[PDB]
């Protein structure tokens, strides 16, 4: 459904997203989506907003991530929706 070439595209996170990304990776002016997805994913795991015990759902209503995505929770398996939420927070280069 989602082509792998999409992970090579270049983007610039908006201020709030950049704040989240910097807690897990070095600050950069331009990121590849592969980088954005990893840092976002790593932020979710280190903060345990995703417990492998709780059937694929990430709970973020008590986190900045919830403010970024505009939702209290979401499934890690519904990738199309994740991309749409992430793009609301970045600008394509
Ligand atoms: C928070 C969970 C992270 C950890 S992880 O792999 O990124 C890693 C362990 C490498 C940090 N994560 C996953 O667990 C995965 C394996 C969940 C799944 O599809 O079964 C993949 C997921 C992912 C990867 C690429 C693109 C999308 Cl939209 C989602 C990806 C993910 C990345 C960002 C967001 Cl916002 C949501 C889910």
């Amino acid at each position: 459904q989602i082509p792998a070439s999409e992970q090579e595209t270049l983007v610039r996170p908006k201020p709030l997203l950049l704040k989240l990304l910097k807690s897990v990776g070095a600050q950069k002016d331009t990121y590849t989506m592969k980088e954005v997805l990893f840092y976002l994913g790593q932020y979710i795991m280190t903060k345990r907003l995703y417990d492998e015990k709780q059937q694929h759902i990430v709970y973020c209503s008590n986190d900045l991530l919830g403010d970024l995505f505009g939702v209290p929770s979401f499934s890690v398996k519904e990738h199309r929706k994740i991309y749409t939420m992430i793009y609301r927070n970045l600008v394509v280069v």
